[PDB]
């Protein structure tokens, strides 16, 4: 009884760990598509790594193929050049370049190159028989576009939108000379889109803000445990990615989609600062009457998540 | 018969690929030891990666263990912190943390933690029955130290010093506000030590300067070829390191097989003052100045195939 999930990511290392988490848990998740945004990555690399990962999994665990599209979304405020992916680095990793897998990817690559990521998101949600859960690990530009373009026809088909983004009762992570450090990168990348998303009535939202993700730092000892599973392709993959502060922001978010025990949620009316102020991009509690609620993750089960990841990485 | 070789490195990615090359070619190289310098890495991480690589190999093919020492050499001009952390990353790679191998490392770690890199180098060379080839892939502080402390007693025991460093007819790679870009990093890190080494009489030196290493850039299509060999631990290791020029690897390849390149005798001096061209390796006309055999036109394809083949040792 797996639910349909679409992954809307921006190709960084944790976006790919999130992908593995979602794809590996076939009992709970049926991954029907993914789109990559040119934010915290260079979209072509992110697109290719997504396909290489999908093909490796298809040939080793019977994971069904799914469409992958590149989003045309553009930044309001660009991610730092440095961080913009080791996705280029991941594209040359040996584990993602096994002939049988690379050959299959090259066979279906052309048709996926044809999709427009944003439309792909809209179509997968609207045309699916059952409702779709959207896992957003990059900026909210794509979900916002779908809301602006299809409205209720889109939102009514969304089971829930599980979002990695924001900072509610803690500091953010955007520290530039012109910012005060209260905003988080995914929101800051496109504040207006984030606002559209958080204020959309009739869209159920689960939000993994830094309040919860801060409890899961990526530490060496834990990362080295993937060394106990080198006979599993997914452990070489996940371990290598994490081997390269840093938190499992996107991974925690995806873990929740797999099993809601990862964390409890509490309703909070969320607005986003779009003006060019030092706190531009901040997700704040609004007093507006009848403002829609967003379910913010709290007290995530850290141990549970970490063990879930290590276990999922033994899928194949 | 294999020749005795000691790897004197500073823990960056190519340092480790060089180590794999030397270690995998048991027919040509008998790797009797290694030392790690806190230069292009943080020594502790460099130390641990060296050990993990050695134990990974020892547990999967015939390769005797050898002593690994931490050098106490300190920089004159440090590498940008950015590159130094790469050893930390490799230290957490899954292929280097397989339990049986880590346990082996944990088991022999005590014996190795007590060595002083510079002294271990002096000892391995001088106590060897045959002469020893030194493969230097980091700064020349350690060889200089041995020369400074033992002179002829040390050099007379060196078959040859194969060095990755300098730039002769091409531009360097040290681009900083205070420099003019004619210098190469390994030399720049410690110019004085380099001067002692390159001006040392009775020391045969083979030098892989940027002039030759520039002709072997690390390319994606080639790096992806390791994906054809995932059944080999060494291919997972090498491909992973190059995915995230082959300076040091070319230098070690030469040690395995000198067919990697022809060499030309050039009298090489080093600029030591704190000027913009500090650390540059410059040709000198001084009478009776010692010669250094500078590598030229390295066999690129031969080198790329040797590495691919070597990565299939296990
Ligand atoms: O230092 C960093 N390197 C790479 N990505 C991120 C991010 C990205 N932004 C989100 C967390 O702020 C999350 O989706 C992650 O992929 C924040 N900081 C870094
Ligand atoms: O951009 C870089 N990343 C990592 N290492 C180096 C080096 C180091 N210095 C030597 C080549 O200049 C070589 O031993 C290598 O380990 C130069 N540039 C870089
Ligand atoms: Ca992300
Ligand atoms: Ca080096």
């Amino acid at each position: 009884s797996a639910k349909n999930v679409v992954l809307d990511h921006d190709g960084n290392l944790d976006d790919f760990v999130a992908m593995v988490l979602l794809a590996s848990n076939t009992e709970k998740v049926r991954l029907i598509g993914a789109l990559c945004t040119d934010a915290d990555c260079f979209v072509e690399n992110g697109f290719n790594v997504t396909g290489k990962i999908m093909c490796l999994m298809h040939n080793n665990m019977n994971l069904p193929l799914f469409p992958i599209g590149k989003s045309a979304a553009t930044a309001v405020n660009p991610f730092p050049k440095e961080w913009r992916c080791l996705a280029k680095n991941m594209d040359d990793m040996p584990i993602l370049n096994i002939p049988e897998n690379v050959e299959l990817w090259d066979k279906i690559k052309a048709e996926n190159e044809k999709y427009e990521g944003q439309q792909l998101l809209a179509d997968l949600v609207m045309n699916s028989e059952e409702k779709v859960t959207i896992c957003v690990t990059g900026p909210l530009s794509n979900v916002a576009w779908c809301i602006d373009k299809y409205g209720e026809k889109f939102t009514s088909k969304v089971e829930e939108c599980v979002i990695m983004g924001g900072a509610v009762d803690v500091r953010g992570n955007v520290f530039l000379p012109s910012t005060d450090g209260t905003a988080e990168w995914n929101i800051y990348w496109d504040p207006a889109s984030a606002k559209t998303v958080f204020g959309c009535p009739g869209l159920r939202r689960i939000m993994f803000s830094l309040d919860s993700t801060n409890t899961v730092p990526v530490r060496s000892p834990y990362v080295q445990r993937f060394g106990e599973q080198t006979n599993f392709l997914l452990s070489i993959l996940v371990g290598t990615m994490w081997a390269m502060g840093y938190y499992a922001w996107d991974a925690l978010t995806a873990a929740y989609v797999v099993d809601q025990k990862v964390a409890n949620v509490d309703p909070v009316p969320i607005d986003v600062v779009v003006d060019k102020q030092p706190n531009e991009g901040a997700t704040v509690r609004t007093d507006a009457e009848n403002y829609p609620l967003t379910f913010v993750a709290r007290n995530p089960e850290a141990e549970f998540f970490l063990d879930m990841l290590l276990r999922s990485a033994r899928a194949c």
